[PDB]
């Protein structure tokens, strides 16, 4: 797990990856929408995320990160943006 062997990226270079991840993640749980078109400043609320699909989103981006993530993930930081930051820290600060 953790394809992060490409480490050495600047914050935003990782963030863009992650903003694409979480978007592709959420767009998959709901089975809709081009992930590239998922706006970071928008809330998963608006994107169509409920409580059940919240965890599925986490599940997806957790499987794509290879680390372990709290079931309160989406409960605490719901946005494509906020997860981008959290997962960024999870990848750089945590190994
Ligand atoms: P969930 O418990 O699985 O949601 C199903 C629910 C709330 C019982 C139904 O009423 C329903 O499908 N309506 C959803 C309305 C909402 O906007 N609620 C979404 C999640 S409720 C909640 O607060 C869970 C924590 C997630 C916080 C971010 C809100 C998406």
């Amino acid at each position: 797990g953790s394809h992060m062997r490409l480490n050495g990226l600047s914050p935003q270079q990782q963030q863009q990856t992650l903003a694409t991840l979480v978007a592709a993640a959420t767009a998959t749980v709901l089975g809709h929408h081009t992930p590239e078109s998922i706006s970071p400043a928008t809330a998963f609320k608006d994107l169509g995320i409920d409580s059940l699909t919240a965890l599925e989103l986490r599940n997806t981006l957790t499987h794509n990160t290879g680390l372990d993530l709290p079931p309160t993930l989406i409960f605490d930081h719901p946005t494509p943006h906020a997860l981008t930051q959290h997962l960024h820290t999870r990848l750089t600060q945590s190994h």
